[PDB]
């Protein structure tokens, strides 16, 4: 519960490539907003096609065969990836305030929540960097085979603007644990956390280009990554249709290796013998974490017909009570939306949703004057055709369904094109391991929700994502498997 | 080594689809060659869209929850997978005979080779069935952290004509391994072996709906699947050209999975300390093996200036020594191209050597004037901007190159946008240790070439691939991970 710094010192507003701060090639700026004020930062540079091209070169000179960072010991890359944690933590409280400063959340969550699980991913990921092993195979023949975990190389990377330094990690902890070397650009919204951290991989003592970070827009800054030649790897965070284009671009240039971390539609499950108050609470907590800007935000709340009534009024009340105001005071749960766009566009679907049939039970308008803060918003009577039900909303607005039979729920939870996440709320041991089986999601939670950190696999079935990120599966994405089969004299077991 | 039957009966030449012979929708058929002689062996099913959508309607069904396939023990997979390959064993003779009626490759191959890496493959991952292990997760906080592998859904996999039944085989087994359906489009040119193999699947007691067979074209059959919106993943091995298209219809569709398997230039290299006899005979046998027409081919021979006269008149003794004929007959090395295009584009590709300075050492021309048949090719004094040092050729044409220093051939042998394979010959420990860092490919050989077994990992660096098959690395792609996070009362080591 320490005490944020209400407006700080922002030194770092421009590309950060070959460890040297530089502008854009055209000199070029763009405004970053503070959501809670509504009124401009600072500026930052935009970056473009030019820009990557040197972030790329450098990159791949840091990755030249007989580079410090190729030549260097594995368990050295470890110790700067828990510098840089070190590093982190001697800065928290700066971090966690930029943080809530440029994206709007709470400093309750950027403190406690957010920046640990940054700290945690760079400590997780140092400790893999000298353990993730190759095998040897008592193949056929007269001959000795195994299998060299390789970098795959440049790998570029795109991420989104609701967790800007969690996702950071999410990215750079892993690729440069097993060796590889990075181009990353960052959301345009929530540029200025990032670039802070950049000076500390300077700090840490990682080499020149391993790590190159640039500020700007998608479809041009982003969109140069995923079409770039010498780009070895894209992995993108962001929106299912962004997604889409990112595989193409892979394809349409030069085959890079692709990993997708896209939208969700979670369902949230509670059954009849399900704990009340303990449901309630998390399926409320799993919509308006983060203020629903949470990619697997469980933003479909089924309940089972003999609770729903119990349920809804209690859901409600919960909205109601959730305290919402700037995100500096500790003790508000709920900040404003990071931009104006996101703001008019979950406002659109709270008109939607009332246009469509279902009850507007709470909320569902601007809070207040200042900035882009929503009051809580709850619907009921909601039905699967609805456009509320099946959009990513990607705000403060939570949908409750009812269902009879279990087989029946399974089929509506499913039926989308999202994988991301599921859960179920019950006391049933039969239940809870049927539903571990039958929903298609990428994590399922049983008497929880939101719980991911650097252990455990994160990403999507379906049109949700390819691959998976964090724990030992997601270094996998960062590999290139080489064989090695040696012609041996004799071979004995 | 067996007798070949000479003229089998082919009583398999439609669509199968949900264990059922059938007409394509349009009763559309073509006709598919004997390159021996160039006469038209019979007729089979000409699929399109119509028929995709079929056969993936039976794949879907197959995969629901609660079917046969999926709710059966994955033991039960592993005797399925086994008891294909007794079956295979029965009718080792019958099917690498068909085999070389359709490809043209030399019955020894067929039936020593290329039968018995087909056996090998589906008794290899019958094993790995019910051997495929999740993980239990010490995770922080109160909570049971664990992952499920599970299938990936419907795959779709698209094969060439060079190496039919194992092509297939390397698809099937660890697909249905680790419990995937199957939708399959074989190569136009060789239809027929992989039809009585589905036969034999049936045989065995698979389930209607598991694996589906399509015969038809790459533009109407393949990519009705490649963009398919009910279909989990595509497996595709061919082209580089095509695997483009693939990622990219990917990518246009459902965002399906997507393991590339494509082209290569690889280079063998040969170092002054080599066993002579030995790496001439290899780097031989690496080129003109299966009539040059192997996606990992030594298609560079590259040799250490001393002793690149001896190395060259040895190679091209070797080259005119090569028995070319009719492939049936025992003593038969090398058979004709597959077909006319084929064909044709190879006497294009040593008309285009020539042309560009390249001097010509032997053959050169068609070999006789009935079938497919090309003389044992071989190309003295290549340069590396050459198209045919460039370019897949994809038939018995052995281009020599001479080096002088270590960092050059390292330079020059990783200077394109393949990296399939490559392979070193030394007796030098440090040295052939330094290759097998420094080789940008996805095997790497010493003393040895085309050594892959089903334990072997296999596929490309950059635009030779996308992931990897065979192996335990071979499951990955067939796998879709879930993670599963319980919360529990308390938490105990
Ligand atoms: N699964 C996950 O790990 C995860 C985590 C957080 C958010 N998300 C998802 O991300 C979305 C929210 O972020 P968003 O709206 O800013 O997504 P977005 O797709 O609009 O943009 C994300 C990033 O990609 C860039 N971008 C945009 N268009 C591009 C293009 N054509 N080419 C290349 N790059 C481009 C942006 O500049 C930004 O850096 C939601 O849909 C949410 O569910 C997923
Ligand atoms: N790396 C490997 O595992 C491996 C193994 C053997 C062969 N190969 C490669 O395969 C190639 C030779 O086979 P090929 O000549 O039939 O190549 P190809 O690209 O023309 O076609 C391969 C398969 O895809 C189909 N196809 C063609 N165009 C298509 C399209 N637009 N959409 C969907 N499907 C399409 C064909 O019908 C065929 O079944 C060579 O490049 C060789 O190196 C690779
Ligand atoms: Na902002
Ligand atoms: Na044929």
């Amino acid at each position: 519960l320490p005490s944020p710094i209400l407006n700080p010192d922002i030194p770092y507003n421009q590309l950060f490539i070959n460890n040297e701060w530089q502008d854009a090639v055209s000199k070029k700026t763009f405004p970053t907003v503070n959501p809670t004020t509504g009124e401009v930062i600072g500026h930052v540079a935009e970056g473009d096609r030019a820009d990557v091209d040197r972030a790329v070169k450098a990159a791949r000179e840091a990755f030249r065969l007989g580079s410090p960072w190729r030549r260097m010991d594995a368990s050295e890359r470890g110790r700067l990836l828990n510098r840089l944690a070190d590093l982190v933590e001697r800065d928290r409280v700066y971090l966690a305030s930029l943080e809530t400063l440029d994206n709007g959340k709470p400093f309750q969550e950027s403190y406690a929540l957010d920046l640990d699980e940054v700290i945690k991913v760079y400590r997780y990921f140092a400790g893999w960097a000298d353990k993730w092993h190759g095998k040897t195979i008592p193949m056929d023949g007269q001959h000795f085979c195994f299998t060299r975990h390789e970098p795959v190389g440049v790998c570029g990377q795109i991420i989104p603007w609701n967790f800007p330094l969690v996702m950071q990690g999410w990215k750079l902890a892993p690729a440069l644990a097993t060796g590889n070397t990075v181009v990353m650009k960052v959301a345009e919204q929530t540029p200025l956390s990032a670039l802070y951290l950049a000076s500390l991989i300077k700090e840490a003592g990682f080499p020149p280009g391993v790590v190159n970070i640039i500020t700007g827009y998608g479809p041009t800054a982003g969109a140069a990554i995923a079409q770039h030649m010498d780009v070895d790897k894209v992995a993108f965070t962001g929106s299912t249709e962004v997604g889409h284009l990112i595989q193409k671009a892979a394809g349409d240039s030069n085959l890079k290796r692709v990993t997708l971390e896209l939208g969700g539609k979670s369902p949230s499950i509670v059954l009849a013998d399900a704990d009340m108050e303990h449901a309630v609470e998390q399926c409320h907590e799993a919509l308006f974490f983060n203020m629903g800007q949470c990619c697997c935000a469980g933003s479909r709340t089924f309940v089972e017909e003999s609770i729903y009534n119990e349920f809804l009024e209690r859901t409600v009340e919960k909205a109601k009570q959730r305290k919402v105001g700037n995100p500096f005071e500790l003790d508000t749960q709920q900040g404003p939306q990071v931009d104006k766009e996101q703001f008019e566009r979950v406002l659109g679907y709270i008109q939607l949703g009332q246009k469509e049939g279902a009850k507007l039970l709470c909320g569902g308008e601007r809070f207040g004057e200042r900035g882009f803060f929503i009051k809580p918003t709850v619907f009921g009577g909601v039905q699967d055709d609805m456009r509320i039900a099946k959009e990513e909303i990607f705000g403060p607005v939570q949908p409750l369904f009812k269902f009879k039979k279990i087989e029946e729920v399974v089929e509506r939870a499913n039926n989308t094109r999202y994988g991301l996440a599921a859960a179920v709320f019950t006391r049933d041991l039969d239940k809870a391991m049927y539903f571990t089986q039958a929903l298609q999601a990428g994590t399922v939670w049983v008497n929880t929700y939101n719980i991911v950190t650097c252990h455990t696999p994160f990403g999507g079935f379906k049109e949700s994502g390819n691959g998976r990120e964090l724990g030992e599966d997601g270094l996998k994405a960062y590999t290139e498997v080489k064989t090695v089969t040696i012609k041996v004299p004799q071979k004995n077991s």
